[PDB]
DNA sequence: AGGACCC
DNA sequence: GGGTCCT
């Protein structure tokens, strides 16, 4: 098992759309979905007219004066959503790890390799794609990997097909031999529309990237540190010193990072299946005076309390978690945790109680449920 | 507990 | 306003 076929599943501004699903008189105007004084995400149609992802809501309402918000602070309906889109996914292949509430990867190497089997020494050469080629690169028919990658387009495009018609969702996919890549090439058309990555526009795909924190894996501190070291484009990266960026990363980052900055990574696609913990969390900023803030703590656990239910399976730790203030430099929130009783298990009040000393013994208050079993 | 990453 | 896994 060495070559592989991977779909990237990115839905289109996914907090708006199940808005306008929900509300029918949104759809064809433009929309924002509010959460405090952020618009999270935003409709196609506010888009064109200057909102954008993670805008603060006066730069938007005046970039767009009649942008239409609605408040996306409640995650009950994405969340709902999110699990049947995996679950949709997983019936085309079992192996399909999410990332975030939109995103999923799925190995689809088995399925095409069946339907290849599947196909005579003559309907082989009427194999086409679906949906755009990466770089308008020419098919080349002879060649197996790029057979492979066309079957995984198609099935691609019945996977959109298929969550358009059973959940009314739009969505665009990128298909390529690796997570790192089919995830670049998904966002290369959109909205709603899906690319294939075959492997000699590879490179160009790389290269197209205009920093190293546009790489997934990347994140804000590493970006960091490789400026400081010089490190500013993909190729940078590339054709910088192994020894060094080892041991300044640490062996681990550095020949990963650097691998990835070819378009190699060989991470396999990890089946998700249930979630690992379960959250809630309100911001106020300057609001928790030390005291006055419990019955906050209680309204959280309510709400989770319900969706820890509903699930099947118990969690077995709790957690709190607090933000303080005075300035704003860089990161720092903080967590008390302890077991849950194995009584209270199998409920409000002692949870309550077990919370309010998780609390003494310490903006945001956050109930993290973990631990499941 | 907290770090870095992710959407 | 959520989530993951590693140290
Ligand atoms: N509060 C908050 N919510 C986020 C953040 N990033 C993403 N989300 C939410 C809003 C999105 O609708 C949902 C999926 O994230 P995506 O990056 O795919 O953005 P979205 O689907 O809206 O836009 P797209 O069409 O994919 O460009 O997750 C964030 O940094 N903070
Ligand atoms: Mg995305
Ligand atoms: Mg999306």
């Amino acid at each position: 098992a060495s070559s592989r076929v991977i779909v990237h599943v990115d839905l289109d501004c996914f907090y708006a759309q199940v808005e306008m699903i929900s509300n029918p008189e949104l759809k064809d105007k433009p929309l924002g979905v509010q959460q405090k004084y952020l618009v999270v995400t935003c409709n196609y149609e506010a888009r064109k007219l200057g909102v954008k992802k993670l805008m603060n809501v006066r730069d938007a309402k005046e970039k767009c004066p009649q942008l239409v918000l609605v408040n996306g602070e409640d995650l009950t309906r994405y969340r709902e959503m999110s699990y049947k889109v995996t679950e949709l996914l997983e019936e085309f292949s079992p192996v399909v790890e999410r990332l975030g509430f939109d995103e999923n990867f799925v190995d689809l190497t088995e399925m095409v390799e069946k339907r290849l089997q599947q196909l005579q020494s003559d309907e082989l050469s009427a194999v086409t794609v679906s949906g755009h080629v990466y770089n308008n690169q020419s098919i080349n028919l002879l060649d197996v990997l790029h057979i492979r990658l066309l079957v995984g387009s198609q099935i691609a495009a019945e996977m959109r097909e298929a969550m358009y018609n059973q959940l009314g969702l739009t969505g665009c996919a990128g298909v390529a031999s690796n997570k790192l890549l089919a995830k670049l090439v998904s966002g290369v058309f959109k909205p709603n529309q899906q690319t294939v990555l075959l492997p000699e526009s590879c490179q160009h795909l790389i290269h197209s990237l205009n920093h190293i924190k546009e790489i997934p894996g990347i994140g804000y501190k590493t970006a960091k540190c490789l400026e400081a070291l010089g490190i500013n484009s993909v190729r940078d990266l590339q054709t910088f010193s192994p020894k060094i960026l080892e041991k300044e990363l640490g062996i681990s980052v550095a020949q990963r990072i650097q691998k990835l900055s070819f378009g190699e990574d060989n991470s396999p696609v990890i089946l998700s299946g249930p979630p690992q913990s379960f959250s809630e969390e309100d911001s106020f900023k300057k609001c928790s005076s030390e005291v006055e803030a419990k019955n906050k703590i209680e309204e959280l656990l309510a709400s989770l309390l319900n969706r820890v239910c509903q699930d099947g399976r118990k969690p077995h730790t709790v957690r709190l978690i607090i933000r303080r203030y005075s300035s704003e430099k860089h990161y720092g929130r903080e967590s008390r945790q302890c077991p849950i009783p194995s009584h209270v298990i199998q409920v409000m009040t002692p949870m309550v109680d077990i919370l309010m000393k998780l609390f003494r013994n310490m903006t945001l208050l956050s109930v993290c449920f973990c631990n499941l079993k």
